[PDB]
Order: C-alpha cells, then structure tokens, then sequence
C-alpha cells in the first residue's frame, strides 16, 4: 500500500549550470530531484557565471527552462557591486541570496553595510534568504530588525544557531529557517569514515550535541531543504576539497526513515517539504502533481545513487526504510521505480506563472 | 596661560597586575594615566588570573588599593562558566567585559548562547561592554535587543562598525561606543614604519577610509579611551608577538593636537573623556580634581614616554601641540611636569564611594 503525498518543494540546491556541468547540470540535477520525490526546486545563484546580474539572470532562465525536468524558481544572488539594480528583475526570482561566511562561493560580502544596503533596496515583498553561521545568524537578524523586515536562514546547523533562532521566535521576530538531512543524520563521529575531503561541507557536520538539538527543536525548523552541493568525488578527494555534499536522492528517504521511527510525523514532514516552502516563498501550487512511497521497504544507501553526477554519498552505508516508487508532475508520469520519464525541458520556471508571481501592493 | 580641564576618565586600559606586571603594573599604569591627565581608570579584567570570580576580584581590588595613583574601577570578565555566579559582587565592579573576538584574552565565549546567558543574568541596571568587531557589533547588538537592554561597544576601529552603530542609533537603540587614539591617528599607511610586530593591535589599524569615517561620525562616537595595552618592545618584536598599544601617556597630547587644528572642539573632547564616560558608567565626580594643561607646547612623540612599563610607543615621531603641565586629584598635586608626586596606594576604588553605587530599585 502507497502513501500519497503532495510535490515537495526543495528550496535550496545547487545545479551548478551555467559553468559547473561536470558536476551536474539542469537536466541530471532535476533529474535526481524527481527520483528524491521532489518536483520543484529553488537553484542557488553561486555559479560560473553568478547570478547576480539580470543578463546572467536571462542566460540561466533560458538553460533551466531547456534543461529542467522538475518545476522551478532561481536566485539571485547579493554582490558588493549589485545592490540597487535588480529591482526589475527582483520579482522574477526565487528570492535573494546573500553568502554571508567562507563557503563554496563574486560572492562574500566585506561588510555588514553592504548587508544593509541589501536589505534596503531588493523589495520588502520578496524572500531574502542567507547563508549565516553562528554569530553570523544574530548579526543579520540584527539587520533585518533595522531595515523592518523578514530573513530565511539556510541550513542551519548548530545548537546555537537553533536557539538563538528560537529565542527571535519567542520575541515574536520574522525569522525562519531550513536545516538539511546530513545536519541531522551525519555528525562528528561519522569523520572518521568520510575522511577530511568527502567530510567538508559548509556548515561543517556538528556535534553528537548538535543534532540532538536540532531533532529536540524541531518545532523552530521551518522547513527542510538538501543543500543539493554536488562535487565530483576526484574533487571531494583532491588537494583542495571543495565544500558540500549531493543530497536530493537521499533526502526524503532519510526524513521517512525518521517519520517510520517516530521521530517526527508524516505531517511534521510535510509540513517542512511543502506547506512551509511554499509560504516563505510564495511558490504556487502544481496542478495534478504528487508523489507515492513506499513506507516498508528497506535498503541500504549505496556508494553512489544513480542520477546525480557528484557519483558519490555522504550517506552510504545508512540503513533507511522508505522509497519513491512514481511521481505525476503536472498529469505525466515523471518517475517510476528508478527510471526518469519526462525529457530534459519539461520543467517550467514557476514565476513565470500568474499565481506564481509574490503578491504586493501596487507601487 | 594654561587651560583648566575636569579629571578625565578613561574606561578602557590594560593594568596587567595581577600577573603580568613586567609590561604593567597598578602603580606604573596609574602613573602613565596621571601624566596623561587622566583622574580615573576603568581597568580591564583580563589579568593572570583573569577577573572573571569574587576570588579574583577580591585580589584585584587589594592590589589596586595599595598600587594605583589615581581612582580606578575594575571591569569583571565573563567566562564560559560564570554566567549567574556574578550577583553578590556585580554591583562592586565597573561592569561585565564581554571578549566576543581573538584578541590578548579563560575570556573567547564558544556560542552566542553565552552571550545571551550573560545578558539575561547580570544586573539589568550595570554596565556590559563588549569587544565586538564587525560583525559582531550587529550580533552583539541583536543580543541586547532580545534581551532588552542597552550594551558599549568598545575601541570602534572601522567605517563598517561606525556606521552600523550610526544605523542603531537612529533606530533609537540604546547602544554607545568608544573610539581609541591609534584609530584616529595610526593607519594602514603607518604599517612599514611600525613593522609587523610592532603593529599587531586587536581592532588592526584600519585603512585611510576607515579613519576619515570615523572623523566624520565624531557624532556618533560616545567616549575616547585608550585600550591601554602595554607589552614590552621585546613581546612586541619576538617570535609570537601579542596584540596592543600603550596609550595613556599619548592620548590627550594627541587629541588636543586635534582640537588645536579645529577638528574637534574642547567640548568635544571633554564631552568623550569626561562627561559621557560619567554618565554610561555611573562614575562618580572627583572632588577638587582637575587638570592643567598648555596648549601651545610643540612638541615630538619620543621612543617612549615615561612611565608605563611598555617601554615603546607606535605614535613615535609624532608631532603635538599640547601638554599635561599639572594634575590635582582631591586636592593633592598629583602630577607636575614629568613628576608624579601621589605614591601608590593614593587611588581609591570609586564603587565604593556612596556616591558611586550605580542607582537601582530596590530588588
Ligand atoms: N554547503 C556547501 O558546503 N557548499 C555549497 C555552498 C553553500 O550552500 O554554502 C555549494 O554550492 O557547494
Ligand atoms: N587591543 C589589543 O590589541 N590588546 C588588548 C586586548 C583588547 O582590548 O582586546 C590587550 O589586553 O593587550
Ligand atoms: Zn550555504
Ligand atoms: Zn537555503
Ligand atoms: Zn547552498
Ligand atoms: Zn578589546
Ligand atoms: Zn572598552
Ligand atoms: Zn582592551
């Protein structure tokens, strides 16, 4: 007996088109995404080149709308030299991003004025996420708070990134945030067999104590989201390892796993791969789309899974109960027992949609 | 004709006893703060031990009591382990330093959760004051609105902090801020000639632009103090060379050289190291105290001034005009032209003063 589930919404991956296609492109990423249960994804705007102008902007809407086989919305991201011009194209995008820390990323920021300036000019309507660690978190809430208005915190990792998230809760703040699978599933203690190359990943795995924390703070999770940072394996174990890890394939069964153990529910679970996605983002709904599992089914997470180019897992070895038997994406079958059935192209770009444009006053 | 001047203040300096009385000692320091015309000192607790328990301040307020010249109040340090253990003797110290960055400091706090603990558990009604660079300005300051209070930035170095600190202060955030000599006079540019060791300072000397900004927002900048920070030529020049400047001696004939030249105004001047160093930390006034000094002496930063045991200085070669001719502290000629004639053991701790508890409801 299947479970039905609605398309979950993965609000943050990389698929490192334009510029970083041997390591995955529009096509193998969205891919990889259908076969996760996945139907739309917000692409992270840190590629080769950025996107963090509106001809790259156009350039990288043109190759997701040949290449995507899921539905999709992109970033924008924040530069020191950008804030100020995107108001024309802002409306148009998932959101934008800003890398406020060291990390696979034209896009640092030098200083917390440039943050700012940021949040002063892209629209107060649209999602402005950040990539925030640590005391980092507190320091853009602490801009946010200046400037009026609402910040998404990615992945977060740490104990004390969740609390003081909580605490903003607790003062009635407009933060949210999304935390990833290996933020709760992997830790410390899984170093040792990783080893320091495939084990580097921005935020860094936590502690024992760490993930203990986010999994007792559930409640302050907003949503899930992979952190898609697909890296060939020669990179991952090469001289300079880049930071993260492919995450689309093994991230719902992991979450279903955890659903089957009495972790969270399989409300807590869609609550945080839709409901709250497509709140904090403004994405509209996909018409005759859903996903069936398979709950019973048990296997063993492999060395690598099978559309994602990164070709490797942080996550083999793991024991998970679980499985994406078919996905419907707008009335076509996009996905049956491994095999990907809808033609690279198929995907749409979300804000292209009337009910896919965020709601605002008239200016 | 010389000009009369209130005791000036400086709440922020490096005594370095207990612990590290080589580069500094209470009788030394006191003597460098009288020959440059400062009554009262607030001394930082990052001494061997640190201040950071009632033990350690208890020895603290002995060895000051019988070393300093002038009135002083001791800072206590908050730690890893001692958030919540500071009640009985909070209101005794000047206020609690919070060392949020690397710096010469038992004091790193692991997580802002730290921070927070210190916030919510220290007295509401005494002072907190923070080592916070970047953005950890933002970060600190987010702390003290969520848990509702006011917090000082210390030894402000950068146009990025000044003008964030501007921004709170629009907002009407009870926030204020100091801004040490070496911020104002030293830069980038004074790299080569100091050399590397020589020029290790925690906030680093910043560029040109980061100097010109804080001359432009004199506004917004609350208190001058030193960050008197000796450590001898020999620590300065070795193998791992600590972070700091001495500055007492070299303050005040900087800043009148500043005044001489219209870029500030005496009141200016007196509002920053008198008036508004009272009022952030409860000081009290010091009965028929007062300074002379002699405007129109030119004069040329030696190799090293006098007194403090730091036996160096970075503003050598240094033209001023402005001297430190006499110093009367309660009465007593204290300092007279190179002289100091009050032994140690003459300074009192001021928060024991009646007049120097910081005002509270009854709890
Ligand atoms: N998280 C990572 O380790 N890497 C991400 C960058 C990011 O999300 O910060 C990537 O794009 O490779
Ligand atoms: N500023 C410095 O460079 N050093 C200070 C420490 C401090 O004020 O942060 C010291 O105590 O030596
Ligand atoms: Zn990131
Ligand atoms: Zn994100
Ligand atoms: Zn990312
Ligand atoms: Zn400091
Ligand atoms: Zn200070
Ligand atoms: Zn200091």
């Amino acid at each position: 007996k299947l479970v039905r589930l609605p398309g979950l919404i993965d609000v943050h991956v990389h698929l490192r088109e334009p510029g970083g296609t041997h390591k995955e492109d529009f096509a193998s990423g969205t891919a990889a995404a259908l076969a996760g249960g996945i139907t739309m994804v917000c692409a992270m705007p840190n590629t080769r080149p950025p996107i963090i102008d509106a001809p790259a902007l156009a350039l990288a809407q043109k190759l997701a709308e040949a290449g995507a086989r899921c539905d999709f919305a992109l970033f924008l991201g924040a530069s020191s030299e950008n804030a100020g011009t995107l108001g024309t194209v802002a409306g148009s995008a998932a959101g934008l991003k800003l890398y406020l820390n060291e990390t696979f990323s034209e896009l640092r920021l030098d200083s917390v004025v440039q943050w700012m300036e940021h949040f002063e000019t892209w629209p107060s309507h649209l999602p402005i996420v950040a990539h925030a660690e640590q005391q980092t978190v507190a320091a853009v809430l602490m801009v946010a708070q200046l400037t009026q208005r609402s910040v998404h915190i990615c992945h977060v990792a740490r104990k004390e990134e969740i609390l003081l998230i909580k605490a903003a809760k607790a003062r009635g703040l407009p933060v949210t945030c999304e935390v990833a699978p290996h933020h709760l599933f992997l830790s410390h203690d899984d170093l040792e067999r990783l080893g320091p190359g495939k084990g580097e990943v921005r935020p860094e795995l936590g502690s024992r104590q760490d993930v203990e924390a986010l999994w007792e703070n559930m409640a302050v999770i907003d949503c899930f989201a992979s952190d898609h940072a697909p890296h060939t394996l020669e990179e991952k174990c090469g001289s300079r390892p880049p930071p993260g890890f492919p995450g689309l394939e093994t991230m719902l069964p992991l979450l279903l796993t955890a659903v089957s153990e009495g972790r969270l529910s399989l409300d807590d679970l869609l609550q945080r791969l839709h409901h709250n996605p497509r709140r904090i983002f403004h994405l509209p709904p996909q018409e005759d789309t859903y996903v069936e599992v398979d709950l019973e089914h048990e296997w063993t997470i492999p060395s690598h899974m099978p559309f994602s180019k990164a070709h490797w897992t942080p996550f083999e070895g793991q024991k998970v109960k679980g499985t994406v038997r078919r996905v419907v994406l707008r009335g076509e079958v996009a996905y049956i027992d491994g095999q990907v059935l809808v033609p690279p192209g198929y995907g749409q770009d979300v804000r292209k949609w009337p009910q896919g444009a965020v709601p605002q006053l008239p200016p």
